[PDB]
């Protein structure tokens, strides 16, 4: 990555580069792992962005769509920010294009003087934008279920049934509002007759805690 | 985390995600696991907080009553400390509120710039005060067993009962003062007869330990 | 901890917080445990000493004769050093009381002033003691098995049956002058005929190395 | 490698020096190692690179296969880069030829002299420059299988079909131009009739994920 | 242990003391547990010594004659270095006794001021010293089997005996002298009469390479 | 070893001694534990050297046939760098007999003082050159099997079989010569008909790859 003493670039960690390939060999495309990429990728340049999906053996056609995605954020990127053609001034810093800061175009060397310039052109964190806006559209891809087909066995611990809906909810990638909301409708209508009973009880303003409760 | 050489942020650990991750798949919601969280938090960012809490897969119904909690906390402290309206002074800190504190809305330089600040504006303490209080509701609500259930069989030996009700207790999240007080009472009346008439024995003032080697 | 570069405080360390309730799942309270909780709590502060303690899930019952060694010696400690009350003198450290030696009732920012003061006020080092006072009671309580009870089979080898002399004197936490003397007297004593009589032949003033060899 | 504070060399870490024998003994020569070569090699001297190279046991017919590549890359070096013959100016850096920069005539002086130098003679990147093109040809030779070979069984999920093609083209070093156009020919063409008839609806300039959902 | 940044006391390593004890459990008394522990003390103060004594909880037999040599080295010690009795001078350095260099009776700070002073009071390597010592008369006493009962069997390839006639030279504390010249008698007449017939061909000034090829 | 901040020296790391162990105990005397050896020796003292090499507990026979081309080697530099004999000028440094390289004679001290010299008396090195030319005496020594018995079986893939041939040239300690030039000469020799008579066919000039791909 680039990290402090100055601004100093560092090899990427064979710890670092290992717990990648563990977790996308463990967890595939679970919603968990994109809060995990963004870690093992804290300071990252572009290369080690591209050392970390480049590290991947399988899941090719994700690794494909992404390919893909980030094709449109380069495109969208120059769109906005076009550079200058023809000769650099001699010693100076050149502008990054899409490609560059995607890393297929750019050197470690361009890479770090953008990132470690006052005040710093941060073509790390855009690229692991443009990746994760990327690896999350893969996520509701790998989604395997509907939000309505997740609904509470009659012997089913309600705890269990909740797990299930939210996880579902998480890779499904619904907003934050629908989740907040989702309580009041969809996790009552998707619950047993018995808990259902008891959830329709409590009315309206009742939290999860409350309903969780009531139906343990 | 924020760290010293002054203080400097540094990046979540591979070893760090990982301890985290690999302790709630082994314990789940075991009342050690919050004094763990804490440890393997020490001087985390709201965004290190949001990183460990994001890299969770399971346990989905748990994190949702934790959004709430947090949600709750955010309020009150927006109702405690409101932040001026309107534009802040060109390159100066503005206050937080609640959802600042919680990595919502603020950014890791906003975070840096808070708890880095002379006196520090401790946002990554505050927001482990709100996540910890709502990670203990989570651990009462998965507290299996009544302390009235933890009886001492016939057969099991005083120490193997005495570590079940405490483990309980733990779980329950009974305060310290009966903690103290719960042996003179429901540990003797919920120990079997033959232990159970050698404590009486002992009458009051008995330790735990003279309670223990009577017993043994 | 509290570490060198001047002294500061360093976070405790996941390799740390994990081989403390490893060493806890695997040997529970062998003798071993108290001088490796020692190792693994070096420069700790009483934060650091209640995290270690908090993280183990399991021997609640010995947590809680645990708390009640602490509960006196804070009591003790409050009889030796009592503090002046009302007000303190701004900016200015306050005295310790006993439950801020045990961290109870201080705060890592005090408990950091008292150890890092020039000379230090070392209550890492004062409530470890308490601590490591306290892990030995609970290894003498845990000992299953007296000293008279250990006794050399007829077909087992010398060598086998001292380990479990010495290792049963260790856990019965006999003092050291008890066993520089358990040679003479009660090892010979519990020795099978064969080899008593071979011990008795070498008479006093005999080693451990002269009766082990003997006995081969 | 060679590392800053100054640029220093530091010995390859037992971490790394494991990390890539590992990496073999699992993934032998699939595409996916070459990404990672290159991530553990970060700084790497050519005696850094000998060393990672020679402690591979196992795959010796590639090993040779790669010694050729290297020669030819030496031999090329010195037909652009002749170097003069006769003594070296006393104490002064004579110039690198194709068997110093794979470091079989070098030192590490002499290797340190050259990559710590202003402006650097980076040897380093240069010899893994030589590695890996030698590295991608023993790729595609130990590429099983063609991907005229690769079809969709008729039960079989289309996203399991795209995975086995991709990591096909990857493993046949198809060139990206290839891997953006494969798309819109043969993976229509190797799905199977109940898919193949869907993708063929969409028509031309259906992105991978309209494709992969159309057959999900 | 004591490193450098000046000379520094250092926290000994949950790595360090893991290392110890899984060598204890693994190898037990083996020779090659000396050179190992010596590795793993290094700068190690006489509390870091005890620490990794302290943590080995078998081996209790073993343990205790160890103390009796480090008691016997103590008093040694003391017969050659007698200590002024009485007031030790305000703020100044008191000369260590043996059980001040076994560390019983000195502090880690005492400790600390013997070995960093100029010229340093090595405790650290005298103890270590006396600990080795102690560590070989319990490695010769574990040695099973006698050199003369290491002989090789009919269809035995003549490595594998050498293997266990060196390995039990090792054990038994055999000089290098009987090491060097072990070769020209025992391990040709132990040898089977195939081979003893081959090496007796041989004649002196044969090798161990030229004897183990002439046998292979 | 010795390392930099200056030139100092650090402890023999607990993950290099067991690296080292590990490593002999899985590839025993295979030829890639040499390159490996070297590799987890970067920077050792003479010291270090003897503590990797005596923490080895089997293969007491390669370890003595080592103690003998360290002698001869010891032998050889002493007949080259005779050392005036008598008392040392005091406070001045001393020139290393062969005894001393090998750390049987000299202190760490003295170690330390040779290679942190200006220019060094590179001690590490010269020792390091002695073992590992000592240590490709055993790898030929415990090569099983001849180049002459490596033939291609009937069905097993000419891959296969060259891995075979290579890993033998290697444990063997052919020539690099020999190694390009077995190619053209005894590689196919000792392949089946159907292989052989493809690779007659190409005729001289040939690469490995081209050779390889032909049988393939
Ligand atoms: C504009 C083009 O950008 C890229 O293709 C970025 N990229 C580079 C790479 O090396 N690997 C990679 C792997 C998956 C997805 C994107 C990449
Ligand atoms: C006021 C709103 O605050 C939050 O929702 C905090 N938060 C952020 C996050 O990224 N993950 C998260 C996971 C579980 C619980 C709370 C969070
Ligand atoms: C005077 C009161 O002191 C304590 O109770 C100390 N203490 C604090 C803690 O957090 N955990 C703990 C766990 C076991 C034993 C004592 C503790
Ligand atoms: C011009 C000659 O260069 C080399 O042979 C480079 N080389 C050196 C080495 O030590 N090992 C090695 C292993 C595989 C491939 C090339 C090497
Ligand atoms: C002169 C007395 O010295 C000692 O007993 C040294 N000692 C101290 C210790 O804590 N443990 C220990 C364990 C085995 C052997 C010797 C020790
Ligand atoms: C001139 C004598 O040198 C040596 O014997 C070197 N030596 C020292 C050692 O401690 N162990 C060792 C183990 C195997 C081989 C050589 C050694």
């Amino acid at each position: 990555p680039i990290v402090q003493n100055q601004m100093v670039h560092q090899c990427i960690s064979p710890r670092t580069l290992n717990a990648w390939v563990k977790v996308v060999e463990e967890k595939a495309f679970s919603p968990e792992v994109i809060p995990m990429f963004s870690a093992l990728s804290c300071g990252a340049t572009p290369q080690d962005l591209n050392t970390m999906l480049n590290t991947v053996g399988g899941h090719q056609a994700a690794m494909q769509m992404l390919k893909e995605t980030i094709n449109e954020e380069a495109a969208e990127w120059d769109r906005l920010h076009p550079v200058h053609a023809g000769p650099i001034a001699p010693g100076q810093m050149r502008e990054p294009r899409g490609s560059d800061i995607a890393g297929t175009t750019s050197t470690l060397q361009e890479q770090i003087g953008w990132m470690t310039h006052n005040p710093p052109i941060p073509v790390g964190e855009i690229y692991k934008r443009w990746i994760i806006l990327g690896l999350n559209k893969i996520v509701r891809m790998y989604s395997p279920t509907s939000i309505l087909d997740i609904r509470q066995g009659p012997k089913e611990p309600f705890r269990d049934y909740v797990d299930r809906f939210y996880k579902t909810l998480r890779a499904e990638q619904a907003s934050q509002e629908v989740k907040n909301a989702a309580t009041e409708t969809l996790l009552v209508q998707n619950a047993n007759p018995d808990c259902k009973t008891i959830l329709k009880a409590l009315g309206p303003g009742a939290t999860l805690e409350e309903m969780m409760t009531a139906c343990q």
